[PDB]
């Protein structure tokens, strides 16, 4: 019929890793920063540890099912699960948190190159999720994580298949339809979020009123930094006719083209001399034996 999913599900021992602090909590479950030390490998790998009704455990083993079945540079890396009283997912730690916060906090140091290259990196993320016939159904700036400033990854597959009203297509809102082309829409809102530096979309309109405002032809405005070239590309994602919207494959191409002359398509004051932390900086980075998950492959 179709192709067998021969992904592997690593079961880790609650002793093979240690929690360091908490990163955040607030949904009958918590995220720690920790370290995972494969028994006998002489490596230390930084992780995020996500963590008991009977429903709860089935819903998280489903997330894990899916993360287990992805490998892309722009899709959060799932390392394994640990079968404590509570099921917990061990994921590659993403140090700079999520992009939505990142752009608010560092607003005044983000250059057009950074914006355009995040835009590319998510088009790749999602073009891959499409390659894998996967529909995210909750792409937003909140659900992209920052490994380095130069490298972001998509996460929260709590909704992925094969509610956040202000992010979703028309046909989604009205007929519960979801496609890779429903996902292209949210890609467009997500990008508006970056261009506006973490502004809130439709800031003021209760989601009850959203659907009709769209039915009128009204959409999200043109970020000030945005040339018409970029804002045009936002807009094509927001056609009602979903086959007119662009393909992640074509979104990669178009942002990659702009990321050759970023100053020509995004206009930021003093865009010129804007630095963000970097892996070739001495600050960035005990710490003995530490490897990135993205360099720790099959045991
Ligand atoms: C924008 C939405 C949002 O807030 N996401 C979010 C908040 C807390 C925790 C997680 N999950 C998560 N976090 C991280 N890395 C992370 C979280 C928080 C912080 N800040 C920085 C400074 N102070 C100390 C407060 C904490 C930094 C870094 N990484 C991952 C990696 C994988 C994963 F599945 C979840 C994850 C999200």
């Amino acid at each position: 019929g179709e192709a067998p999913n021969q992904a592997l599900l690593r079961i880790l021992k609650e002793t093979e890793f240690k929690k360091i602090k908490v990163l955040g909590s607030g949904a009958f479950g918590t995220v720690y920063k920790g370290l995972w030390i494969p028994e006998g490998e002489k490596v230390k790998i930084p992780v995020a540890i996500k963590e008991t009704s009977p429903k709860a455990n089935k819903e998280i083993l489903d997330e894990a099912y899916v993360m287990a079945s992805v490998d892309n540079p722009h899709v959060c890396r799932l390392l394994g699960i640990c079968l404590t009283s509570t099921v917990q997912l061990i994921m590659q730690l993403m140090p700079f948190g999520c992009l939505l916060d990142y752009v608010r906090e560092h607003k005044d140091n983000i250059g057009s190159q950074y914006l355009l290259n995040w835009c590319v990196q998510i088009a790749k993320g999602m073009n891959y999720l499409e390659d894998r016939r996967l529909v995210h159904r909750d792409l937003a700036a909140r659900n992209v994580l920052v490994k380095t400033p130069q490298h972001v990854k998509i996460t929260d597959f709590g909704r992925a298949k094969l509610v956040p009203i202000k992010w979703m297509a028309l046909e989604s809102i009205l007929h519960r339809i979801y496609t890779h082309q429903s996902d292209v829409w949210s890609y467009g809102v997500t990008v508006w979020e970056l261009m506006t530096f973490g502004s809130k979309p439709y800031d003021g309109i209760p989601a009850s009123e959203i659907s009709s405002i769209l039915e009128k032809g009204e959409r999200l405005p043109q970020p000030p930094i945005c040339t018409i070239d970029v804002y045009m590309i936002m807009v094509k994602c927001w056609m009602i006719d979903a086959d007119s919207r662009p393909k992640f494959r074509e979104l990669i191409i178009e942002f990659s083209k702009m990321a050759r002359d970023p100053q020509r398509y995004l206009v930021i004051q003093g865009d010129e001399r804007m630095h963000l932390p970097s892996p070739t900086d001495s600050n960035f980075y005990d710490m003995d034996d530490v490897v990135d998950a993205d360099e720790y492959l099959i045991p």
